[PDB]
């Protein structure tokens, strides 16, 4: 069902001298859910219950997001993809995930998850993905209605938009969810970002890292690498397409539809489709895992 209540109990662990928060419920091989910008583990709260008893259900809060510690001192050079990866790699190592992991990914969680999977392919039993960065992109591949705003994020205007005015949390997030969010839902999303200034840096650093038209070169290379790999990998995949969808449409979707050993379903949603179709998404992931774990 829907609902504003989080799933399970938030746990904390020290990673690289910072405390990171995560959900870890049940036993067995992990089903690892990774949020992106500007969300947290909370994104998966109505999806994870569908996988009850099918494995160890894990959802991590990226550094500086959800209940995880802020980097200090924060600034324009902090919260790059590379920095997030250092923390997330270390957290996933610390969690003792084993060698039959099912990844469930979204948004920046997909760049992180696809990259981790490429680097740990022997340990990946299946990949479920939705509204994901399937490859490096060109401006023509980016949703037309958001081009100007994301171009602004990736300019000097970004600090005022995001650090001062919290535009990613307050405008982009509800703007890309079809159903109206409740007071409690928005409260949970805005909580890590209540204070103006550097507390909001992760939500600006992320749009500045999207691999678009060759920049930033490091993230472009990472996405190019996992794009080539996923197009050839026989690891089972679940592609949760969305209607109308948002990011994973056009050429981005044309590409991921070439990936081998892939099941696809379509659900209602724009970008943050977890808020529109959690039961359909959860049911599909559960069925995927059951087939992977007979
Ligand atoms: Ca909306
Ligand atoms: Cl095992
Ligand atoms: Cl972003």
């Amino acid at each position: 069902s829907l609902g504003a209540k989080p799933f399970g109990e938030k746990k904390f662990i020290e990673i690289k001298g910072r405390r990171m928060a995560y959900i870890d419920e049940g036993t067995g091989d992990p089903i690892l859910f990774q949020h992106g910008n500007p969300t947290s583990s909370y994104l998966w709260r109505n999806i994870m219950p569908h996988c009850a008893g099918l494995g160890r259900l894990i959802a991590c809060d990226l550094i500086g997001m959800g209940d995880s510690d802020k980097l200090d001192p924060s600034g324009p050079e902090r919260y790059t993809y590379a920095e997030h990866r250092d923390y997330l790699d270390a957290l996933w190592e610390a969690l003792d995930l084993g060698d039959r992991v099912v990844l469930v990914v979204h948004d920046w969680g997909s760049v992180l998850g696809f990259d981790w999977a490429r680097r740990h392919r022997e340990r990946v039993q299946g990949i479920a993905y939705m509204e994901a960065v399937t490859m490096p992109i060109e401006w023509a591949d980016f949703p037309e209605q958001d081009r100007d705003l994301f171009q602004a994020f990736r300019s000097q205007a970004g600090e005022e938009l995001v650090l001062q005015d919290n535009v990613f949390v307050e405008q982009v997030l509800p703007g890309l969810i079809l159903r109206p969010l409740s007071e409690a839902e928005m409260a949970a999303y805005r909580e890590p970002f209540l204070a103006a200034g550097e507390a909001r840096r992760p939500t600006l650093s992320w749009p500045r890292q999207i691999p678009i038209a060759g920049t930033p070169a490091d993230v472009v290379a990472i996405a190019r690498d996992y794009a080539g790999w996923l197009s050839e990998s026989p690891i089972p995949k679940l592609f949760i397409n969305a209607e109308p969808g948002h990011l994973t449409t056009g050429r981005i979707r044309d590409f991921c539809r070439t990936w081998p050993n892939q099941t696809e379903i379509t659900v209602a949603g724009a970008h943050f489709i977890q808020e529109d179709s959690p039961d359909e998404i959860g049911a599909a992931i559960a069925a995927f895992v059951r087939r992977l774990r007979p």
